[PDB]
């Protein structure tokens, strides 16, 4: 591969918790040249729906700065028309962040995720999943440190990665050019005991095989794996009480 | 389940071909009370970014009468923002398309796919797929008839289903009252040949394992198979040449 | 004229009803090539301006799926700025829906009317007119029959044609071509005693007599008279009582 | 009637020209208390579908600047959406301008024009059809004065005004209480000869008779003909050759 | 100066009240061929976020019709994209109005401000400033007058002027033509008793020194005392008592 | 003060050079807990009324992160309507930068400057400008080395700081809290050689004197002069010659 990277290989990761002050949990991950910035708020209110149903709610905003993949990715701000593919992947990181948090615990206010991609090299998305949980998982501690919750109600840690086919070779984690080039790409959305909580796998004017998605998906449940290796020393688990380790930044040997 | 349908079987299915006289190719599709009205427009022109490559598009619109559901699905129209979810639909229905023609044929062309659904009651964005096949293939058909293009440059069959994960059980072809109460969803698009072109599954708010993914993708699969036995009472094809057969609808017996 | 129709002729004109099963009321109607989707659907709330002042609501939303006319009216969603022309057609179809109702009797609940035009060759707004009718009187007999209430508050039949000047020939009904080609076009909304709800007459670069208006409006009186036939038997009434007949759909002999 | 004005009486007009120095040709015209500024700008080039066909273009943008009908019409700007009734009623004043003008002799060029309603009392759109026609003649003899042009292609004086039914009583011109009030509302855009350009009557939740409509028409051209007899002051025409009189303000007797 | 005008002095200035019948408040001022028609509404309500704290409001909206510097200044209705220079002045204007206004005496009432430029030659949002004054002051004076109000809670007049530094000369009041061609521009906003609300200074590409600051704030600050000598022949003042003088219009003697 | 910082004293100030990889120049800068990303970009193009006008251009591009002053900055993407505020700041930015460089000798591309605030505590429109500075010199000479162009044709440094009147007292660099509580506030926009290049001072209900805004602007000037001498360490220039120092990273010692 391009980067002198092995087909089951994750670039270099990085992951800086506290990142910024304001925010109730906050951090810088990086997959290779990817970076995102990942905040995590507390707002003391709840959808209108939601209202009175004894619960708390989580949901995300997704932003590609303008310089991203070395191009322009023009916000939505001073243009107008706004793309189903920013809200797409938010959506997908509320997922992942609801299904990890047992929301029931948390009272009713809403804890506001917001994930700015301040450069992209593919895999913008799975990385800011992957950022957006530390920064849930902090903001849930903070809660807890300041008394405003019991406990700390995280069910589990949850992490994602991108695999492909490219020119018939199964890779792991692409970055930009080989994403462009890829006959099959997919994101994978894991948990820390091994679960899945999503999967898109799109055939990009190619058909794959139902054993080749099983060999994708399980290339990605390995890299998931080692992602969530790397977010678990950034906490201290037992009996489901959480607390944050002393680090402040983990990163991958690779 | 609900309609006393087992757990592994579609609803009833009904595909109508020249529903509609002006699109070069049109259809009324249904899953049950899932009714979708599919059209294949030639535009003489093609996007910007591919004129002059020698090669023809398609791209997809979805929208959902105000009408679905039961309830209301207000348009795009008097109304103002719009959901990345219409989008979403739209670049699954496109990607779709795209996969089953060798737009290498097609000339400088768009084929302009309309997806209308009329009436919603869950598995609206495959029914939408399974629909839109028939119109793209009919109107590739027409345009051959009329001499536009040489050949029939159809590369097989696509159809799509859903399956769920609904009170543990793992459900084919979804309406909307047991896709609403699921714990995982899915929507499977599956090519003639057996081979697949997009797997989308989502937890809500719950996490399931590798083997129930390939548990739900197997009876997917199964069910897409039926989708394209229909389907294939509508072509009578050669050697990659394909005329329409003497049908103008079929029906699963169910 | 071009399909071998007469002046004071009008296209064959189909109506059927219990078109869909959702809506308390829906029809397709067709005026030649020109088809609509008609329904109409109860919603058990007011607009703000007029709760609690014990009366009902109608309305309407309109929308020509982008084929139509044979070339391109791409919808309000994946696009941007909204036309006028839109929503002088919602506006034209709520008053001619209030017209014919007694809102005093219906309750503080709304008829939401959806005309989908799947096919256009001229007339299309007041085909949908014609068509919006019977889903809206379907609808109140339905919410009759469902003891929602009392009575059914049905004052007349409404129905609406287009005429216009062409090469100096005075056309009913007129379809695409003739309509683009018209010196002076106009559209006509009438009742069952043949009285008026609303006439719209547009010189198109050329101007007009009175009593060239007067002639048009005598054609489309009688064109009105002919699609209010149509549409009554598809009722069986008595002293303000309305019931359906066993007709599901009505066409004309031509 | 409420200012003492009889039933077939229109309310004090008055026509300024030259009331801003810029455009080609501009008024102030006032029917009551109802005031609109009508300019007409020309630019120097044509709608991308014309060029080319030796002809020229009108169009017309109309505005009711907030403070309207003593309450509040926020515009367009620091709001969002917009209505299809601005969008109606400048397709009016297009068409009006447009029959007037013989655009063959206009060269490639577009007349833009403007109507600002500075204050709102009924009528304003009917006011403004009446003071956009004094705009784009002296527009069209100003291009002429400075040699853009060869003659003055203006094939007749257009004029505009409101009728309604009230409390079973046909009133000619009604302000916005009476408009507001009224079973039947009807606005007419007549010419210089007593021809008719456009004819818009609506049963407001009321149907009419067609004798009915007659007498508003006829009230309505008597209308006209007042409105075309004080813009006729304005001008000296002969032979298709149009000078503009000396007086340079114009209004009824009452 | 190409209009024959010295350095330091404003071009002919022109105030007129009462120019419309509804608003409490309004006047057509200009600034040479800078017209702006400044109209002052009184709204019955307040901005949520100030509901129940004993205080008026007063806010502005700002536009400029189509015709404006002889050019084309198409609004932002039928249109889309909105400019935040229109709101820039809006914000200005709004400052302005409050600092002059006692809002604490106005009680829970909004003083809706209109400024519509109605002609642009440069100097626009400074004349659209002075002339709101004028409109905001008559329209306390007429809340005052119909009892709404127990006193005339007005401050002090504000007016304002553009200044500049052009082929090295610094100007006083700009038309379109001087400001288009300045190193630096600048508006300054100021009061009755010599203080100043407002200054911005902008270098055009060029940079400026405290020392020029200082000389255009002084000349702007005479330019300011001018205008404010002709809005004070518009009123009688007398221990923060307002009363009108029986001036309706007030121009400058140049 | 709050911060126990005296009057006349900046918060403690850090610039960090090549914080991002892709951008031609790119830095974060923080005025204590405001914190800003600003990257420079070239797009090979111009805009086209610069076509063919041998010169270069700069823009900006400003947005708050939804988690600013820590409260909620909810974006321009899933939401709608645009603040004139952020393009109030985008204008002043491009201004900012335009006149720091001499456009002639960029030949005909475009410097695409972002500024994306990621954390709020006032200041941020001064703190952008101080680091888009950075980002578009760095920028330069990165275009400089690649032999894109000739020379680095920066003129001069520029930055810019906050001063206000805040119970009286004049502070300088003002946080969110005082600036709240602010009489008057006020941005300045200085140059290397002592120089200004914008000056925006505004009352906040109160109104101020030549006199108070000259020592805000003493107070300001002395400001901006500390941050140059910051940026200044960040590079070596001689004859107009840029070349950047060995620093990554500046702070103030404060």
């Amino acid at each position: 591969r391009s980067d002198g990277r092995k087909e089951d290989q994750l670039r270099p990761v990085s992951i800086q918790r506290d990142f910024l002050e304001y925010p109730e949990g906050s951090c810088l991950i990086s997959f290779g040249k990817t970076k995102v910035i990942c905040t995590a708020s507390v707002i003391e209110n709840v959808p209108n729906w939601l209202k009175g149903k004894g619960q708390g709610w989580i949901t995300a905003e997704y932003s590609m700065l303008p310089r991203a993949t070395q191009q322009r990715t023009i916000r939505e701000s001073v243009q107008g028309r706004i793309g189903g593919r920013t809200h797409e992947i938010q959506r997908m990181i509320g997922r992942a962040m609801r299904t990890a948090v047992e929301l029931t615990k948390i009272g009713e206010r809403t804890i506001w995720v917001d994930c700015d991609v301040i450069q992209a090299d593919g895999g913008t998305a799975t990385a800011a999943i992957t950022g957006a949980f530390v920064a849930v998982a902090d903001a849930i501690i903070k809660l807890h440190k300041e008394g405003i919750i019991e406990e700390t109600p995280i069910k589990d840690f949850v992490a994602a990665v991108s695999v492909g086919i490219v020119n018939d070779r199964i890779l792991l984690d692409l970055n930009f050019e080989e994403d462009s080039a890829a006959q099959v790409d997919m994101n994978v959305v894991g948990t820390g005991s091994g679960r899945l909580s999503e999967v898109h796998t799109m055939g990009e004017e190619y058909s794959f095989t139902k054993d080749e998605l099983i060999k994708m998906l399980d290339l990605a449940q390995k890299g998931i794996n080692e992602l969530i290796e790397l977010q678990k020393k950034l906490y201290v688990i037992q009996d489901g009480k959480w607390e944050r380790s002393e680090l402040k930044e983990v990163s991958s040997t690779t």
